[PDB]
């Protein structure tokens, strides 16, 4: 196409870009590294993320997106522009149409900030789409049908729970407790339990390697090691963590997620709840990969929980795909 159609999952942790007719063309951490004094852009993406917790005073590794929205506008803009340009494979004579995912609980001010960023970033037209909706579309769930589709989307910034029907969200809950809060909980557990200071990236690695929320011998037996500073001696220290401890460290976050799902179901229209019981709950998002999360939610809700086939790319895919679905596109907020 001359005018590209782009779908963007601008996450607090990772940014995915879908290009209609090509697929996912961008999959990089939502991090930008700059020279702390001049403001020169040093790196964007993976090379920038690799700097987190390891930068000299002359470099600042920034994650402009937080809680599913723009935390630092000027930096978010530069990052967004970089990713869009990269998605287009170089500037074209015609500015692309762009759809960006947003949390349902986003405010009008936060919405406008993203629309403006999109236009300044080079889009001819920008549209905003709720993440769970994009996630459902990207997963080929027939969102336009009058059939209850409950999606639990856990990203890095927010946990979104929505019951979808007729191309729209009927009931929902949006909490700013997700992937980032999980890493944070691990960092905190280690500090409090062992008086050892570890970084955000080490905590994330632990989450990925042995993160789990359902008790089982298998999960309890999972183990890995973390390295940091023993705050009692000031000496470097390596220690082993087992699944049981990580599950406990994640208890509060899980409780909050379980509660958001339970709360949404309770206020969902009965006919839709009837559909959900038959259809099951769809679990997706990068933050939903915790071991036994589907098992836990199924036990807590009494309803079958099905994991997304492509939990990381669903939102970007849907955002791109909606550009070819007029009936849904028509209802999205836009600018340009």
């Amino acid at each position: 196409m001359l005018r590209k159609d782009i779908g963007i999952d601008l996450g607090t942790a990772n940014t995915l870009v879908f290009l209609r007719g090509k697929g996912i063309v961008v999959n990089e951490p939502s991090v930008i590294a700059i020279d702390s004094t001049t403001g020169e852009i040093l790196k964007v993406g993976l090379e920038a993320k690799n700097m987190i917790g390891k930068t000299p005073a002359t470099i600042k590794a920034i994650r402009p997106m937080r809680d599913g929205v723009i935390a630092d506008y000027t930096v978010a803009l530069v990052m967004l522009r970089y990713f869009i340009n990269k998605a287009k494979g170089g500037m074209n004579l015609f500015k692309p149409r762009v759809v960006i995912g947003v949390p349902i609980g986003i405010t009008d001010v936060e919405r406008r900030a993203i629309l403006d960023a999109g236009l300044e970033a080079g889009a001819s037209k920008v549209f905003l789409i709720e993440e769970p909706m994009a996630a459902a579309i990207g997963s080929n769930l027939n969102v336009e049908e009058p059939s209850g589709n409950m999606v639990v989307d856990i990203g890095g910034g927010t946990t979104e729970v929505a019951v979808i029907s007729l191309g729209s969200i009927v009931t929902w809950e949006s909490i700013r407790i997700a992937g980032d809060e999980m890493d944070e909980a691990i960092v905190q557990y280690v500090r409090e339990t062992y008086r050892v200071a570890i970084g955000e990236r080490t905590a994330e690695r632990v989450k990925i390697e042995i993160g789990n929320v359902f008790p089982s011998k298998e999960n309890d037996e999972l183990e890995t090691t973390v390295s940091g500073i023993d705050l009692s001696t000031g000496l470097p220290r390596k220690l082993t963590l087992k699944g049981g401890e990580v599950r406990e460290a994640l208890r509060s976050v899980v409780v909050a997620i379980v509660e958001s799902v339970r709360t949404t179901l309770e206020k969902t229209p009965p006919e839709l709840v009837s559909d959900i019981i038959e259809r099951g709950i769809f679990l997706t998002g990068g933050g939903s990969l915790l071991r036994g999360l589907d098992t836990l939610l199924q036990k807590e809700t009494g309803i079958s929980v099905i994991r997304s086939e492509e939990p990381l790319t669903a939102v970007a895919k849907g955002a791109g795909m909606v550009l070819d679905k007029v009936n849904i596109l028509k209802k999205l907020q836009g600018a340009g």
